[PDB]
């Protein structure tokens, strides 16, 4: 029993990691084979980065204008590339270390782990959402930029974000190992927003899945509904509305309690139109949606 | 920014587990040296576990009955012995990935990053906090016993919890490396039941430092209170007694954001007078007691 928000183990991540230093600029870098991957912004002084033409910063550089470090161990770069708001520097070494591994596009709703890294030594581990607006809420200092967000698959880490830059709310953003950003944003320091974030109804019900393995069960009735009387309602209270194949995601959890998924919605229906009147579910008096339905399986079955 | 309940790396644990079987149990060891850590209870049928006499248990166990396996690497034992709740089993290979370590008993109130494993395998990584009572609420599944908790200080691993059982309650609580209980706990299938839990009054102040560092300071107010005045409150709400070392851990805080600990205590002390009404800090409508002073600051400074 019990229910955490959990990451993944480290590990296979913690021995690609690598500090980048350009000039006065260090930062995070991603060493995978001979190639290490860092966030272009490595190039500029503080002040080119109020409205860089990285392509014209990139041009002055050349392969001894990057120092690479390994632990204690200095690695040559020998060539470089700019992709999208990645830098791709070969080295003369190949990572001894590298895991298998794949580059994917996670998409809105969607968990990760990040590994919060300084001055190439990873620091700490937590997990995050990639919330509807594509920001995520972190926990990043100075220099963490290059930190490296993942998902693993037995032993294949499929890396999915690189950290860039913190917004004016506090929030977090950053690009898939491409260099492509999720979400509006420019490497750029420049007032940016985010649009208005939504709740992930999918990943509330798989929340309410699991406090119901744990033993919660108040919010429970026999009351059902259809999926679009649930929607009409969800969207009211900034819900995203909820899909067939949503509902098809959380059919493991329902096998599991007996609980059809329609069920919970009228649950859920329920608690947004009533409030929690003083009680909680698994020790929390808000609604929580950073956890997938497969995150929830994982430590429930 | 951010403020986010945070776990340490755990390569270096990782690459010390190891998976246990005798005869039909199996759970997790943890590899260190010549040596493999595991729970006693690995020694226990079903049945033996409802009212175990370990001594009699461990007599009938011999070396080639304790299988360890290290990924696929089978592990000669050619030693075995108990110590208090844990099996001690020396193997005939040291674990070349060791990590500079230390066995430390950590005291309530303080934190520790758990690596869950299943079959000898890492799983997941999460942080707990040992709670006054010496419980810890954690996430554990069968299988799970030998899990390990620990701090990271640079590059030496300390290491403070091994998982054992669950409570009725659905909370978790295990021993130290040394095979002691945190707790007035037995390794025994019998209800058993923890003291009455209080909230850690220190971690609930340095989490205020992390709210107000963050931009939340609707809390804040123009007051100021004595350590006495707010104690007289704390034990109203079931909350520890501050202490001067308590004060003089939350300093650094203090300096870096330039609010006393009294001034803050008065926030608290409103906070717990009029209630939360609904509002919220950090994103949570409940005062937060499982990050320590030091989790703070090295989540808020460096
Ligand atoms: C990477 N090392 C940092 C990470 C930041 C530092 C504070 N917390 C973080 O997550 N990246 C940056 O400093 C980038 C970098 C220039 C400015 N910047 C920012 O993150 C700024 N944000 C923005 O300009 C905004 F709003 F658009 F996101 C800052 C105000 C410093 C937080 C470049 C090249 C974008
Ligand atoms: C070790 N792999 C498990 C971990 C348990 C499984 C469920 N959640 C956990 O943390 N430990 C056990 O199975 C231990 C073990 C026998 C029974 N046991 C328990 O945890 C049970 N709890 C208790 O007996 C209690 F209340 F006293 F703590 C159980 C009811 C199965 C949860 C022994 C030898 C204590």
């Amino acid at each position: 029993s019990g229910f955490r928000k959990m990451a993944f183990p480290s590990g296979k991540v913690e021995g690609c990691m690598v500090q980048v230093t350009c000039g006065t600029t260090t930062l995070n870098g991603l060493w995978l084979d001979d190639v290490v991957y860092c966030p272009r912004h490595v190039i500029c002084t503080s002040e080119d980065m109020l409205n860089p033409n990285y392509e014209d910063l990139l041009i002055r550089k050349s392969n001894h204008n990057f120092l690479v470090q390994a632990g204690n161990v200095q690695l040559r770069v020998i060539g470089h590339s700019m992709q999208n708001c990645v830098l791709k520097l070969k080295v003369d070494t190949a990572n001894p270390k590298t895991p298998k591994y794949k580059f994917v596009r996670i998409q809105p709703g969607q968990t990760f782990s990040v590994l919060a890294c300084y001055n190439g030594s990873p620091s700490g581990v937590y997990q995050c959402a990639m919330r509807p607006n594509f920001t995520i809420k972190g926990s990043f200092l100075n220099g963490s930029c290059g930190s490296v967000g993942f998902n693993i698959d037995y032993d294949c880490v499929s890396f999915c974000y690189m950290h860039h830059m913190e917004l004016p709310t506090g929030v977090h953003v950053g690009t898939d190992l491409e260099g492509n950003f999720y979400g509006p944003f420019v490497d750029r320091q420049t007032a940016q927003a985010a649009g208005t974030d939504t709740t992930i109804t999918v990943n509330v019900l798989a929340w309410l899945y699991a406090a119901v393995i744990n033993g919660d069960r108040w919010f429970l009735n026999r009351f059902t509904t259809t999926l679009n009387d649930f929607n009409l309602v969800a969207m009211k209270y900034n819900y995203e509305p909820l899909t067939q194949d949503h509902v098809d995601i959380l059919g493991p959890l329902s096998a599991q309690t007996g609980i059809a998924v329609l069920d919970m919605c009228a649950s859920l229906k329920e608690l947004l139109q009533n409030g929690m009147n003083g009680r909680t579910i698994l020790g929390s008096a808000l609604l929580e949606d950073e956890f997938t339905p497969f995150d929830v399986v994982r430590q429930c079955s």
